[PDB]
């Protein structure tokens, strides 16, 4: 054969919850990020107040994208978020509509 | 540059516990080896984080009967350390598939 | 989420112009719908971004002869709009293929 | 059959530039930016002082990330850089030492 053929398997698993990113404001405390999203792999010193989160996206029965979120935190309360899943998130819901 | 100007690609979706995938790691491999091998992590950009962290399940009968975690690190492209229970858990079932030869 | 265990994925690696392609763009198109017809493009999160920019080759006897630039705009996650030569590019082949047709 | 098949064009250019991209500095003028990586395509009032640059990044023959620059500027001159293609030129250029 002139071209080559590779397997490759995709992990399934934590689907993204468009609600639940979507409901992240300032000011909510690490307690309610946890209720809301349950706790992040990493919880080094590093990762003390900058929670990563990564979900996977599907759609017609095929996973598509990896979407990540992040979560700054400033003497316990939520200061800002940045990542693929706030887009993510919001187009979803606006499509659900 | 060179590029094939096409390849085939055959994907599985899952999470299940590959054992003998598992069994295979070795030190030095790169990241693209360790892909091929255990799966593409839920990760945005494998190719530039140098933790990955891997949840797989054990299912019989259609029941996911227990959840084992992998968490495979790179320095310098390769890798070097591995942790969590999926490694035991991965060798207790080549182990107990060698009994059930000697039934 | 229900998922397939398993797809095949056949990859074309390359840049050329396909006209039947350029030719069957409509107004209303998804993201996903524009991938599979025109290609991914070199941006690196398409889903979530509303302009893509496509460059191809038009190659005669493994030579480029020209190339042709492809804007296409989305908007509520559909297609709305397109710009370039490659869209007259594409009509002129498609014609050019039918003339032919008639000697 | 019990799986779909999906036939996918992945398309081919700008391939990353390693040297190109670990060149930029702070204070090269937009003038320097050009001579090492040329014109950005988004060139509208949004993006004169933010360039966007977008790169294909391929081993053994297959293209495995696309991987993409921000070039920001004040007064004529860069004051900084984000995006993978820099993690992802000087990887390269460690690698190929
Ligand atoms: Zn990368
Ligand atoms: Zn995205």
């Amino acid at each position: 054969s002139l071209f080559p053929s590779y397997k490759l398997k995709i992990i399934q698993g934590n689907e993204l919850e468009p609600r639940a990113v979507a409901a992240l404001r300032p000011g909510m405390t690490k307690d309610q990020v946890l209720l809301l999203l349950g706790s992040p792999i990493l919880r080094d010193a590093f990762h003390t107040d900058r929670w990563d989160y990564t979900f996977n996206t599907s759609r017609n029965g095929i996973i598509k994208e990896r979407s990540n979120l992040t979560v700054y935190f400033e003497n316990g309360v939520l200061v800002r978020t940045e990542g693929d899943a706030l887009q993510n998130a919001a187009e979803a819901l606006r499509a659900k509509q």
